[PDB]
DNA sequence: AAATTTGTTTGCCTGAGCAAATTT
DNA sequence: AAATTTGCTCACCCCAAACAAATTT
């Protein structure tokens, strides 16, 4: 059903498979009780900026360094790629 | 008087250790974990969507917390995610939040 | 009734190329 | 020596702004 998943431990030591969208969730559930109404300025950089980076960096590991190879399995143009690998870095 | 809190450590999720020990570990490491299973469990055909997937898969959630957050509310909700308002009505559309 | 938000209009990623360089 | 990939140029979404209408303070 879903695609992207990760691995919780329950109680009884049972691992289950939970989506990475109530990870996701769970984060800002956080970030957002750790803050007192003290403004939030640009959050959604913020998140986007958490989850690029290990895209990239698994899709270039994956893809054992071809930036064409993962350009194109992330669907996205490979000038585009450059640029995120750019901005963070990781080049 | 400030503690260094860097940025793989503002949005944590909890995570068990090999002691049953409870500590916050990186969202980052959340979807780095998504992704390796999601490959690991690829036999073994071509991708052609990857970035969209795993955006729309983080982009649900942050909309649904923030649209809590702000009591419905699409400006406070836009000024605070720092994008357009307009592009949030796309995004909320998009996903069918409404 | 005044202030704010909504819903709606307006006007800063990509394919294709191409030579250099790298892998096959 | 061929094929592929890279680095680099070219020129089809996000944004502030505005405004009336709805809503919330």
């Amino acid at each position: 059903s879903d695609v992207l998943t990760v691995s919780t431990v329950n109680s009884q030591d049972q691992v289950t498979q939970k989506p990475l969208r109530d990870s996701v969730k769970q984060a800002l559930k956080n970030y957002f009780a750790q803050l007192n109404g003290q403004d939030v300025n640009d959050l959604y950089e913020l998140v986007l900026a958490e989850v690029e980076q290990p895209l990239l960096d698994m899709v270039m590991q994956y893809t054992r360094g071809n930036q064409t190879r993962a350009a194109l399995m992330m669907g996205i143009n490979r000038g585009t790629l450059r640029k995120k690998l750019k901005k963070y870095g990781m080049n």
